[PDB]
Formats: C-alpha cells, sequence, structure tokens
C-alpha cells in the first residue's frame, strides 16, 4: 500500500520529524522581505531562539523605500529611518548581524542575480537553517513577499552547487547544504512554536517601526496581529503560536503529496 | 477575548467593518480593468450594465489590444487591433459605458513590471475611483499569463496608487495620491458576492457578440453554452437562475492573512 | 441554446458531455506523434516513463524537447557545467532508446535559467507547428509545493505555446516560411497533484527504473537508497486511485478550462 | 602589408562588389527606409533581375502627429504605402517582423527572427544601415544595422539558434554586406538616372510625406543624394560602405578603407 | 553639394547660430547625477536665470554610489546630495527640479525612462533641453551616455501622440521643443563666456561638498579650469561653456552632420 | 589654483605632467599583479599574447578573466556547444600555461550572449577586490567597427567595474563579507586602434603565434593561411609606430579622463 510507503519513506528513507526541528541548530539565517518582516511573521522564535545562543542573522532584501503616506517624506530618508528602526527591533529579539540587499521596496528582482546575493551570504555564514515567507501564501498580492520566499528556497537548493555561481568557488567560498527551510507567514503550519510568554516582547520589537506603526494604524494592527497568533496558538491549544511550514527537502520538487504534512 | 473565532469576528464586524452584504453600494465611478476587448463585457457585463444604470460612472481600462485574437491568415494583428476597438466601443455603448483607456501593450505580451504600474497608477490617479474592478489572478487553471498579470498588476496597482513615494513624477505634475475604496476581482472561483443578472443575461450575450471578430456563429455554439454554465455557477449559488460571482476583501486580507480563505 | 437545463450540474455535464466531447476514457487512444517535453534530462523518464514505452509499443512516435542543458546537477567540483551538459545528452540518447523515443529537441537554456518569455514560446512553436504533433505531455506547473523555476516555466510555457501555436499572428515569421499554424489535440500533464486519468504501468516499471538509473550523473547508488522508495511511493500514490500496484497520473482537461472556468476544478 | 591582404590573401573587390548577386535583402528599420537609403539602387538591382527581399524591423506605428490616427491604423496604412513603395522598385516580397516603432529590442530574440530569413533565403548580399553613422539619434536605426550584421555572421554558425537546424534550415554564408545612410561609404552608385522615381517610391509614403513636410524633405534628400553625387563627380549618389567580414572584428586600420 | 548645404540651412531649416539661446523662456537642464548641471553648464544656468528665462531641472539619478566612505549607506548620501543640489540651484537661479530617482549607476535605458522624461516636457512645454552629449569620446559612466540618447530620444518622441498615450487621455498634450543643446560636448559649435561667473560657478560647484572635499578639489580645480580653458579658447576669452547645437533634421539619417 | 596659466596648451600640459602625474615612458613598470580580462578564449594570446609573457618573464603575477565560453565559435554541424566549450577550456589552459599564466576565472555566461548588466559588474568587481591587482587589461570598447557584441560589452564592463570597485555601495555584500574596496592604479587597452605605448614583441612573436595557436579549434590550416597573414600585419601595424617590426599596442589614460573630458582624444 501506499500509506505504508509514504510512513516508511518519511521515518526510515528520510528521517524526517515534527517534534523539534529546530533543535540540531547554531546558525540560522531569517530572511525578510522589509525591515520589520522578521519580527512580525516570527519575532517570538528568533528570542526563543537567542536564548539557547543560536546566531541569529537577518538578510533583508529591501530597503522599505515605499512605506509611507506622508508626501514630504522622501524614500531615502524613510529608508535611514527603518534601517535605524530594525536595529532597535533587533536588539530587543537579540539579533546581531543584519545583511540588507538594498532592492528597492516594490523592485525586487526575480533573479538568477539576486539568487546569487543570497547564495553568496549561505557559502559564506553555512548557517543551518534558514527561515523566509511561505510565497504560497493564498492571496499574497506583495510581490516582494512571494519573491523573496522563492529565491530564499531556490537560493538554500542552489548553494550546495558549484556549478551556480562559480565564482564564490574559485574565491573559495564553498557549496553549503543547509539542514533545514521554515516558512514563516504560512496558511499551512506543521509546527508551532509558542510565544504566550515571549508575546509581549515581539509586540514591542514590531512597535519599534515607528513610521509603519503610528497610534492609528495601531488601532488596526494589534487586533490583526492579536486574531493571528491566535489562529496558531489555537492550533497546538496555547493562546499565541507562531507557525512554520517545515517539510522534507525532496518534498519541494516533484512531490504529489506534499500536502499530506 | 477568548477563542480565534471570536477574534476573526471581531476583526470583520468591528476593526474594519467589514460587510459583503452590499459592497458596491455608495461607488459613483468604478474602473474596470481588462486584459482583452472583451474581459469587461465576457466577466462582468451585466453588473457593468447595472452600475450604468443606477448611474454608476463605469470607465475602462484595456491593458491590450488583441492583436493575436484570430485564427485568419490574411488579417494581420494591426487590421484586428482596429476591428477590436470599434467593436469595444460598440459593445461598451451597450453596457453603457462613455470612457476607455487603451494602453495598448500588445496581446501575449503584457509586460509584468513597475512600468505597467505606473500606467494604471497615473489612471487611477487621475480618475479616482472608489471601485476597481480586475480579473482574480488566482483563478486555477488560468493559462493566459495576460489574465493572471492583469489580475496582479490591478492588485498592486490600487495598493501603490496611496504611495507618494510610488511614480513620484505624478504627484509632482498635480497627480495626487488616491486611495481606492474597494477591489471586487471578477473570473473567480471563490467569490463571496453575486449580482443576479438573470433579467439581463440577453443584453450581456448581444453586447459579448458585439465581439464578432471573437464570436462567429460556429465558435458561438460552444460559448453561448459555457457563459450560460459559468452563470448558473455563479447564481446557483445565490438560488437565482444567472448570476455574476465577485471575490471582495478588506484591504488588509491581500497581505500575510493566513486565514484570507475563511471569507 | 442552453436554456431548457436546470441546474448547475445539469449544464455542466451537459457542457463536458455534449459540447466539449470530453472524457477520460481513453485520452491517448488517436495518438499518432506526441511530444514529450521536459525542463531537465531525465525528466520524461521520471514522470511518466513508464507511459512512453506502452506508447512506442503501439507505435506511437514520441518526440522529446528538452528545455534546459542540465548544466547544474552535479555536487562534484571538479566537473564542470559544460562536461556535464555533454554527459547528459548521452545519458538522455539513452534513456530514449529503452523507451522508444527516436528524436530530441535540446533547446539548451540553461539549468536554472529558463526565461519565462516570448521568446522561449517561439521556439516552442516553431517546433510543434513542424512536427504537427496529436498531443503534449509536460510537467504540471501548479504542483503544489514545487520550488524549481524551471520546472514551473516549462509546465506554463509549454500550455502557452500549444495554445498560441493555432494563431497566424502569433511568431508570424513561422507562417512566411512554410510553418502553417498548428491545432494539437490534447495536453496532458505529468508531475500533477490533481491526475484524473492514470495508466497502469506495474509491469513496465522495472524497465522504468532503468531508463531513469540510465541517468548516472544523477543517481550515483547513494542517491538511489533515497531515490528508488521516493519513486516507488510515487507510483502506488498513483496505481492506488485504480487500485493497481504502479501508475502513472495524468491531468487532462478540455482546452476551454485552461481558460476563464472558475469550475476547472470539478474534473 | 595592408595590400597584400585585401587584394591577395582576402580578394577585395570594390570595382563592382554586387554584379555576382543573384539574391539580396534589404533590411530597413522602419517601412520607407529602404527606398530612402536605397531606392535607387534597388532598381538598379531589379532591372538587371537580381532578387531583392525587404525585412522591414518594425511597423511604423509612432510616425504621425494626428491625434486621431491611432498606431494600429498607421502600421495598416503604412503596410500598403511600403506595398506599393516596393511596387515601384521591382520588390515583390516583405518580410515583417511588427516590433513596435520606437521599441525595437536589441537582443538574441532579434538576431533569430534575422537569422531565420538568412538562413531561409540563403542571401548573397544583405543591405542594413551603418550603426555608426555619426548623430543617429533614432534607437531602432543603430538596432537594425548591429542586429543585422551580427546576425549575418551568426547565421553561419550551427549552434546559434539550433532549432532552425533541427528542423531543416541549414546554415548560410553570405557574400557581403552593405551599409547605407553611412559617413564613410567606399561605394557610390550613380542613380542620377533613377532620381525622379526614387523620390515617386519615397513619397508613396503619404502618410510621411505630406506636401507640407516634403517642402523641407524634398531639399534635405536631394542634398544628402548630391553628397554622394559629387564623390564620385555624378550629380545624384547613394552610398554603401563595404568592407571584408575580417575587419568587422579586431581590426585596428578598419577606418584606413 | 556645398550649395545644396549652405541652402538647406540657411532657408529651408532657417538655422541660427549666432545667438540661440535669445528666444527662451523656459529651459530645463538634464543631468545624470546632482551637480552635473553646475559642473557641465553653471555659468549658462546663472546667465540665463539673470535674464529672467526659468531654468527647471531634470536629475536622473540619486547620486547613491558617490562615496568611498565606508560607514555613508547610500540612502543617506541620496539625502545629503538633494540638499546640496538645493543650496547649488540657489545660487544658481534655479527654482525647481524634478527628481527620478532611478539608482546611481543603475538608470535604465528604456522606455519607461522615455516616459519620465516626455511627461515632464509635455507638462512644462520647455523652448529647450539640455543634456550630455551622448558621443563624448571615452565617456565610461552608463548614466551619462544614456541621459544623453533618452533626452535626445523623449524630445522627439514627446511630439508624438501615440508615444505614451496615457499622457494625451489625461490631458498632457504633445509638445515640440525648439532646441536641443549638448553640454560636456568635444564638438561644441556655441561657446558662452563665462569668464565673470567662473567664480560663482566654482562656489556652486561646492556646494555638493559630499563630492568635493579639500584633497579631490586639489584635482579638480585645476580640471574645471582647463575644461573652461579649452571652450573658453574657441571664441578667445579665459573662460567659455560649449554646446552642440544642430538643427532636428541633421539627429538622424544625416551623414554630413559632422560638418557643422 | 591654476590661474596663472594663459592658454589651454598650458593648462592641458601642466594637468597631465603635475596634478596627474601621467606617464608613458613605463606605464607597466611597477606591476606586480594584473588581471587581462578576455570576451572569449584566445582574445589576451590574440590581443596582448607578447606583452604577457614579457610581464610573465618579469615575476608580474597575470591573472586571466575569461567572460564567455566560446560555445559558438564552430561551423562544424555535428560538434555542440557543450563540447565546443569543453574543448577551448583546455585550449586556453594550455595557451597559458605558455605565456606563464597561473590563474583564470571562468565567468562562464554563453558565447553572443555576455549580458550588459549590474550582474556582471558585480562579478568583475568581486574578482577585482579579491585579487587587489594593480592593473587591468580589457579591450577598447570604442574600436571603430567592432562588430561583436561580447567584446564591446567586455570593454565598458571592464572600465566601469574597475571604477565601481571603489565604491563601498556598489555591491554592498562584498564588504559584509571581507572583501573591501580596491583601487587599480592603472587600465591598459588593448585590440586599440588609438594606441598611445607600444610593447616590442619582434623576439616574442614566434611564441605568440604558437601560444595562439594552442587555440586549434579557432585556427584550422584553412583559417590560417587568411589569419596568421592577419595577425603579422596587425602586430606591424603597431611595431612601425616605434619603428620595431612587431609590436603590440596599448592606450592608457589617466583615470579622470574616462569621464567629462572633452580632450580625451588629445593623449
Ligand atoms: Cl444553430
Ligand atoms: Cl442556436
Ligand atoms: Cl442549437
Ligand atoms: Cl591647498
Ligand atoms: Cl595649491
Ligand atoms: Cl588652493
Amino acid at each position: 500500500t501506499f500509506e505504508e510507503a509514504f510512513n516508511k519513506l518519511l521515518k526510515e528513507v528520510l528521517e524526517f520529524n515534527l517534534e523539534n526541528p529546530f533543535e540540531d541548530a547554531k546558525k540560522v539565517i531569517c530572511i525578510e522581505p522589509h525591515p520589520d518582516d522578521c519580527a512580525i511573521g516570527m519575532g517570538g522564535t528568533i528570542k526563543k531562539l537567542s536564548d539557547e545562543g543560536v546566531e541569529v542573522i537577518y538578510i533583508c532584501m529591501t530597503d522599505g523605500y515605499m512605506g509611507t503616506t506622508d508626501e514630504k517624506l522622501s524614500g531615502h530618508e524613510l529608508a535611514l529611518i527603518r534601517r535605524r528602526e530594525e536595529e532597535e527591533s533587533a536588539k530587543l529579539l537579540g539579533v546581531r548581524k543584519i545583511y540588507w540587499l538594498n532592492y528597492r521596496d516594490t523592485e525586487l528582482p526575480y533573479s538568477r542575480e539576486v539568487r546569487k546575493d543570497l547564495v553568496k551570504i549561505i557559502r559564506k555564514e553555512k548557517p543551518d537553517g534558514v527561515f523566509a515567507p511561505d510565497p504560497w501564501l493564498p492571496y499574497e498580492s506583495h510581490p516582494d513577499h512571494r519573491r523573496t520566499g522563492f529565491l530564499a528556497i531556490e537560493s538554500v537548493a542552489f548553494s550546495q552547487l558549484p556549478n551556480f555561481s562559480n565564482i564564490d568557488i574559485d574565491i573559495g567560498l564553498k557549496p553549503h547544504s543547509v539542514s533545514f527551510i521554515a516558512l514563516y507567514y504560512t496558511h499551512k503550519p506543521n509546527y508551532i512554536v509558542d510565544i504566550t510568554d515571549l508575546m509581549e516582547l515581539k509586540l514591542k520589537a514590531i512597535r519599534a517601526h515607528r513610521s509603519q506603526f503610528t497610534d492609528d494604524i495601531w488601532e488596526t494592527w494589534e487586533p490583526f496581529l492579536r486574531t493571528v497568533t491566535m489562529f496558531y496558538g489555537e492550533k497546538i491549544g496555547v493562546r499565541y503560536g507562531e507557525g512554520f511550514r517545515v517539510m522534507p527537502g525532496l518534498f519541494y520538487h516533484i512531490t504529489p503529496f506534499a500536502d499530506l504534512i
């Protein structure tokens, strides 16, 4: 039967588990489309990880240029404003190294050039685990978000190939095989992390981005963010959870039953 | 509050004040965004008549020139494009539309790019519509890239229309930001609002048929049944013979919302 | 027309049965020539190898289009992509001989760099119009969680290319030089999570795993320890659907269902 | 050594460089450019019954200042203008790339279109604009010139646009390239006789040459063809730059012929 | 031919080389980076402002890349450089600046960038546009060559209602500029004498502090004086700024364009 | 400053001699490490084979950057591009050994498909920052009538990437991973029509013709009765300028002259 084969493939051939995927790890990259996405999607989990003495590094794809409705606030000023804010925010969470790709907000390319930037940082830092948005989240209308999710996944895979971006090799950045990928802002989580006793810090980590979260905007966003973490919290029977989708690496390619975990 | 279901209910009713009962009721000006000449007529022809008849000003933006839409080996794309503009003029006349913006990107060649966003943003800023209609880019098995990109780009351009740093030369020359009230996505597998068009079906078909280059009698043998089947698909969801479906969601739902599928 | 049907279900059924003349009985029964489009060397074999053999045996002329050269598929730092592309061409010439395939078009886009553009559509179109195949097989570009841009793109470009092959204004220089418009009879999509037609391959399973292993550069002994169970498992996912040990699954739809059809998922 | 290479190792005829040509392709950016740049010479070659085929890169869509006239209608107009203009010159085949006026890409895709028409028609000569004309401000012109030269070279390479080879169209070696609209011609054609007819074939492009526009352009065109005439002591000329293939590449003394 | 040429220029085109900027009321100066207008034609900008010509800038890029300071992020440089251009503009009597905001080193060469320039030209209706000569020999900065070409292209395409047609549908109508003047040119045919404005120009350039430190100025002051002397000497003055102006015609299919 | 010069000629002389300290007697004199950038395999050897050997001999470390893979350089219908590129990699490894070159960076863009983009500048700038060379050699992109885009682009991109290698906001991830900005001392352009410095290669000519000839795929004998005559003529075009038999010509300029300098052609 298929069922026995599926069970055996997962337990005996792949050895993939969902009890804690995040355990073997002392270095991880958290990849974000915009300054503030790491905090919003997985702030809780970044602290929880900070404390185990996990080196948590960010890559931020874009500069946040466009994130204002203020006509006398230029894009260049805002980028500088949001750089501060993410440093303020990252300290609150225990992150101590941010890479800035500096692609303009709303103009993140979907290209080999961007994959190379991520490949270079991966091959350099050799993290055990990479986090990134789930690019298959229903109704996600931000291309910066979609593109981030796809390039993170492809870059993880390609970092392992020496014919991919072969100049890194020629200068002694060697192929690197990441251990796991964990996708946040996801509709299909299979691993939830409890953040009931870290919720308050996260909400604090998030309001540091003052440019994005004013008094008035925060009217809507506090409940929206309270609802979301409940949406996840309720899957494992706590108040506040953060959801991740973790799969076997094989399941990201030609796997007709990927949705069965 | 206690549970997710309560939170979710509180977020819709109170925080955003989200209602599906009557989302187009307040509109005064709408833009209907179409990949090719005929998509407004096919996708939402009855609703556009209803809107016009209520005195809503309905404006089209047509993304492409329909250059490819022929199997006639002696109808060149240019001649077809001219034929199809005259067909949309007549089609839009029947539905009471008086203004059409032609972007003129070649059929099958619609880019997915900042440049096309700026086109839509320009027109949105200038017209200041309360509502914008466009295809649903997540329609399953949709295989026309002009269709998917129209969906995506119309949704992106609505959001970007509000940001003064986005296409900043608009602002410098007098086109201020604009905040649209609603987006409604047609050609959708997931509607949450249905318009009864039973009384306007025959008019819809005549406005579609105005696209003569596209609908020969022979093709109409498959297409009338196809069109009736689709509107019955929609109609049946609110218990009427013929309907037109729309997906309308709060703005927040188009972004980082993992329970977006719960309306 | 279609005015005397009373319900959506009645209308859907009549549209399928009478207007579109669609069934999933034996979709491939009348195939004289088919093209199997694959992203990378080895894709047709893994995705639909059993079925290609079964078609070959019935005297169906089966032709590959291979989208990429496979340049990137090695962790061996001392193996260059050029050499690998040369190796993989020989592995496919040998896979294809096993399965009965006599012709391959190599588009040669570099592995991981397959563009999504009109220029690629034009290649696929030139060939489709040359060969005039009855059927075209390609990966399903909606496979959930499919993370390879080359796969997603081959799928979308296959479907689009099939459609645009019939348009004289698409790539009009093909027409000016004696390559007329062509109307393919069916598309079938492999590597699909929504198959609606399963081919029994229980018998030919061993010949299939051997057309696959022939891609030695991709399948060393230590990798086959994972890939053999994955492959058998995928094949019992499909066969189970029709209660056989081993199947290959395909999604087939009427051409109309690939455009503006909100009930396309009801087949 | 310059001479023991030109008229010895390569055999470079500047006396009558066309003459052996049975079939030639004229590549224009826009409808009308063939007639403007080399209409006199086109007629010459037709009268000698050499087969002259046009490839028009673009649709001429943007060529009007009339706010009432769509670019689609203009393209249809200019297509029939060109069919007429060509009828007057002995041209009985025009290939239409249908890239939009102002939007001609500079890419592999476009080289492929040209390479496909080259490999199918197996021309002896290709005519095209000189992409190095000083102060040429039209990107469609510059890019036509460069893509023409590059496609001619690439048509000879089987690994270039290889599907062409898979479906029957073989590699092809053009004999000569002739660049018109050139500041540096090394071959001039007396067209003093054909001049009233050149101006006729050009004027058939009614959309482009209103009586009022023609007030400026008749003098402009006459001045241009004199500029060429003067160089071989005739009244009306059309200039071409022809060089041996090799000079199109790493040749520091290219400007010496 | 010599007869034809003369007649064309003098009767048909009625082409002035005596004083081509005489009729100007509004001109746009198109610069690749903040400081190019001041560097390439800053004395002419002041001469024009003083005579009541409205001089408007279009700046193509943000100057994001113009620092060797590892701790100065490109965004901060851009903010700093807008402040600097506004200080520099004040001194030259320029009141309006359009910022395209394409990143320094990344200016596209595309229809999209043409549409920005066309929109501005349609809106502003200038009698003149100034831009770098895209054919300056040995020019190595892609942002400079492309401003050149794109300004020249945009000026011509601003007149075609099918080019960027949404402009016209929204009532930015087509517009025909009277002249183009190319600065940073090896081939000038009009020199303005700026001898008595030289000092003010050097001041307007130094307002771009981020770009002209003291050490840097040791090289650039002599460079700039050498360049104004190259031009000045052509009309027997100490310091000139050169421009190439041709008839619109000569920008296209004109094999004898190099005889002016 | 520069207020007491009286004419442009006086100003230009002083600017060259005193402010820029531009010397054309011995431009390469202080070289410890140079990079030679070539569009295709064989371009360094053809362009400057003699000079690279004169440099090697002196203990100058010469590093090659090859922009493309030479995929397209064949008329042989049964020789694929992949195999050609594998062949040319070894033709260049030999050719280089002959000239004393001990490192080659292969960017591996496909021949005829070298992009003119920020991405390629990033590759150059990566290698320049890593190697920290005193000098860079590249084809002169302004060669009149040069009709190969790969060649034009390589020269423009070389000149740009040398300027941009200095700027820490250009390709800022390099800086973040320990690759700092670098300032090359000189640029020398080969394949040039306007050289201002000629190297005598008369006693190295034979060795050059041989290192060129290691590119067997490119130079048959049919080809060579036409390409030895061509090369001997080119090296005499340069040699005759300094009255030796065979020379290699270069264009050298102060970095200032690569930007907004209307008197660039005066040197
Ligand atoms: Cl009937
Ligand atoms: Cl009927
Ligand atoms: Cl009937
Ligand atoms: Cl001092
Ligand atoms: Cl001093
Ligand atoms: Cl001083």
